[PDB]
């Protein structure tokens, strides 16, 4: 469903 937000690339995870 989510993790993470980088800039140029989102970490989305469960």
């Amino acid at each position: 469903g989510s993790k993470r937000f980088r800039x140029p690339i989102i970490f989305n995870e469960r």
